């Protein structure tokens, strides 16, 4: 019963992402962000999600991680915005920063 281990979108409880994907980018999992818009967000790192649908191609515009582009990531099933994919840049060249409060934890 490993019972906090798999992230679902909070609005539909689409499958995005694990608690065993998390990446520590420079140290943290966890980064809190401001955008151009002045919303904060509370941003995990993944290495990897699934069942989001990326929109548009990368810009690098304001981005919070140096050296990454960034593409929106709605939840596939719903549209809900869960954050971003991060892609061009160095080790690793791409990751996920996903909205903590829009995601569910819950068992596998
Ligand atoms: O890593 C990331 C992921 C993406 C994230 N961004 C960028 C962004 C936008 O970026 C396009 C844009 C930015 C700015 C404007 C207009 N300016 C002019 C001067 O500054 C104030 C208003 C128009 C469009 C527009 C809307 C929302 C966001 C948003 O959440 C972010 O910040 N860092
Ligand atoms: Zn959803």
């Amino acid at each position: 019963a490993p019972g906090a281990s798999i992230f679902r979108c909070r609005q539909c409880g689409q499958t995005i992402s694990r608690r065993d994907w998390l990446l520590p980018m420079g140290g943290d999992h966890e980064h809190v962000v401001f955008n151009p818009a002045g919303m904060i967000f509370r941003v995990w790192c993944f290495s990897l999600a699934q069942g989001l649908r990326l929109i548009g191609a990368p810009s690098g515009e304001f981005s919070w991680f140096k050296g990454y582009d960034w593409t929106i990531a709605l939840c596939g099933q719903c549209g809900s915005h869960l954050g971003w994919h991060y892609e061009g840049g160095s080790q690793p060249q791409t990751f996920f920063g996903l909205i903590k409060d829009r995601l569910a934890e819950g068992p596998a």
